[PDB]
């Protein structure tokens, strides 16, 4: 029995306009899943690296989003991040104090012969076409946050865990503490103006 797990990390930088906000309110921003070029940043393998189309293996794919619960403005003030709508994402390891963990398994126990690289190494790339739900977050502003324009960089991880296995019923989940330290190549640039 063998198991091959590869994590393909997406990395886009986009902006969201929060507009004028008063420090009492909890402004909203929408994180979108964007299909594109993904880069391997993690893997764990003990099986064959390559399938030639002539023999079967089993697929489990799981989408990941690892998102900060806290971000600092460039002028040194703390913003706290809350979930408003996680859609169909599975919000897990909720007791972690630094990061949210969202998972979405969209393929499991799928027998395939397809020719493929079953253990791509870090730095290798591929096109991800899969599309997943928006995740909507809120922001708590500190009461003494200086007035003016903010452009807050919020790094986070998103990508797909590909799990190839030798047998039917293979389940694997990248450990949270490992997922916790993965490169956060996505950036949400949250824009708003703090008024009164």
């Amino acid at each position: 029995a063998w198991n091959n797990i590869v994590f393909y990390s997406l990395g886009d930088v986009n902006s969201y306009q929060g507009g004028n906000v008063v420090i009492t309110q909890r402004p909203q921003f929408i994180t979108s899943w964007r299909p594109g070029i993904a880069t391997v940043t993690w893997n764990q393998c003990n099986g064959p690296e390559f399938a030639d189309g002539s023999w079967a293996y089993y697929r489990e794919y799981i989408a990941w989003v690892v998102f900060p619960k806290k971000v600092m403005t460039k002028n040194g003030y703390p913003l706290f991040i809350e979930v408003h709508n996680k859609g169909s994402w599975s919000e897990e390891n909720t007791g972690d104090n630094d990061s949210y963990f969202f998972l979405k398994g969209y393929k499991w126990d799928q027998r395939a012969f397809d020719t493929a690289n079953l253990c791509q190494k870090p730095g290798e790339t591929t096109r991800l076409t899969e599309k997943f739900d928006d995740i909507i977050f809120k922001v708590a502003l500190p009461a003494d946050l200086p007035l003016g324009d903010y452009s807050v960089t919020i790094p986070y991880t998103s990508g797909i865990q590909r799990h190839f296995a030798s047998y039917l019923g293979a389940r694997f989940k990248i450990p949270y503490n490992v997922a916790k330290t993965l490169p956060r190549e996505n950036e949400m640039l949250f824009l708003f103006k703090n008024i009164g």
